[PDB]
């Protein structure tokens, strides 16, 4: 059986396909990964996982998409619905065919390919299912972006996903957000990268309304990218137990100079050791001697990390993040507790369930975020009593999570019955 998969063009949304995929070539399935021109100028391993990369144009990529999202996502649109099809045509030509079309459900217009050629549609949401609801009720015309909605938390204005921050693109962005439950009705397979047990109640809500399978976490050939895994982890064996902050704001989001010197500060007035990620792009924001020589004695100052390998790794106590969601959910199930720098979209609303719901992480309070404030969240965590309790809490999850995607768990059954309903 040959499975087609086609991630919306950033890191956050390849990366839990991608772990998807592997997890279905285990299976014995046949996977052939569709990836943007752009995306595959970042690829630099692939040979081992033995999926089929095939690319398509661009269609306008992030950073081009920034510059009118309205205008860019529509063309992109436009040029994915025909060039997935031209693939698409490509592929009938070879065995085995191709059945069906995993697509990120930020594409809901690709579930029109996959019907026009005669392929089942699976729609693949990589964001939870309190925030996916969230949307739901956007598209329904609920909510607009103390605020009250059926099964989750009540929060407040700032909790809500982050679309302001966009500027002139945040009306597009909020229409592409609600859009992924426009066909909800008419996709044959509703694929959700969470587990029951993290929350029982909005899935069971989301459940009396469409089949839907949570199949998460997805994450365990499992790194696409430069990752700079051996000198990350030849460092972090240098380090003891429980002693490392790892410091990420992912994969898009961007800090100012003035924000990323008080972090700096505070990671050097912390006394604590640190990894943190910052992308090549963003080098040149850091203060003037940081990477070269303040850094040195307690940090490791990176331009991307092996994210699991490192989360999982004894000598990390705790994960300053920006709180999207694949980074959210690879700490919880790595039992890691977190410093909740939220940015923009989801990662309000998830910083809020870390703290509130899960009660996994501490949140910063903005002034920007100082160093002082920083520097007491990071003794919060490493030091106080309330950190050993996060830290318990974090445990606790983990287990949950093995239990889910282990024999008999739910989300290993939902897989099972996605695989089981393809054959
Ligand atoms: C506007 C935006 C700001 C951050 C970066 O500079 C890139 C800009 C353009 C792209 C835009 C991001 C915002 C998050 C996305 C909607 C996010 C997304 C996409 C689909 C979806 O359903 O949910 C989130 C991925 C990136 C994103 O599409
Ligand atoms: O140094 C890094 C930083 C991030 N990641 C991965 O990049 C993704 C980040 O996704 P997330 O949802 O947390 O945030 P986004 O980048 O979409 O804003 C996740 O798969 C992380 O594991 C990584 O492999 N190395």
């Amino acid at each position: 059986i040959h499975i087609l998969a086609f991630p919306f063009p950033a890191k956050g949304h390849i990366n839990p396909l991608l772990h998807l995929c592997n997890r279905l070539a285990s299976k014995g399935f046949k996977i052939t990964l569709i990836t943007t021109v752009s995306t595959l100028k970042s690829v630099k391993t692939s040979k081992a996982n033995g999926i089929d990369i095939e690319s398509i144009p661009d269609g306008i990529i992030i950073t081009v998409m920034e510059m009118n999202m309205e205008l860019y996502f529509k063309q992109f649109k436009a040029s994915a619905i025909e060039n997935t099809t031209k693939l698409i045509q490509k592929l009938k030509t070879k065995n085995p065919l191709p059945k069906v079309l995993i697509y990120d459900s930020s594409m809901p217009w690709i579930l029109e390919v996959a019907h026009e050629q005669g392929l089942l549609g699976a729609s693949f949401f990589t964001q939870p299912c309190s925030v996916s609801a969230i949307y739901y009720h956007m598209l329904q015309g609920t909510i607009k972006l103390m605020v009250s909605l059926p099964y989750l938390p009540l929060l407040e204005i700032k909790d809500l996903p982050g679309v302001q921050q966009f500027e002139d693109n945040s009306e597009a962005v909020a229409e592409l957000l609600a859009d992924q439950f426009s066909n909800i009705d008419d996709v044959d397979y509703v694929l959700f990268n969470t587990f029951d047990a993290l929350e029982i109640e909005v899935v069971n809500w989301m459940g009396s309304k469409w089949p839907i399978l949570t199949v998460g976490p997805t994450a365990p050939i499992n790194y696409l990218f430069e990752t700079n895994t051996e000198v990350c982890m030849k460092w972090l064996d240098q380090r003891e137990i429980d002693t490392v902050i790892y410091v990420s704001f992912g994969s898009l989001a961007s800090l100012t100079e003035e924000q990323m010197e008080q972090v700096s500060q505070a990671l050097i007035r912390s006394n604590c050791y640190f990894l943190w990620v910052v992308r090549e792009e963003e080098e040149n924001k850091l203060p003037k001697d940081f990477k070269e020589t303040t850094s040195k004695k307690k940090g490791l100052v990176i331009n991307w990390c092996p994210q699991l390998d490192v989360l999982a790794h004894k000598s990390v106590a705790c994960f300053m993040t920006h709180c999207g969601w694949n980074s959210t959910l690879e700490a919880l199930c790595s039992g890691v507790p977190m410093i909740c720098m939220p940015q923009w979209a989801d990662q309000t609303t998830n910083a809020k369930l870390i703290e509130h719901v899960w009660k996994i992480g501490v949140g910063v309070n903005k002034s920007i975020v100082k160093r002082e404030e920083i520097e007491d969240c990071i003794r919060q965590v490493i030091e106080s009593e309330r950190g050993k309790e996060l830290k318990r809490n974090a445990i606790k999850w983990k287990e949950l999570a093995k239990e889910a995607v282990s024999e008999g768990g739910s989300s290993c059954n939902n897989i099972q019955e996605f695989s089981s309903s393809l054959l």
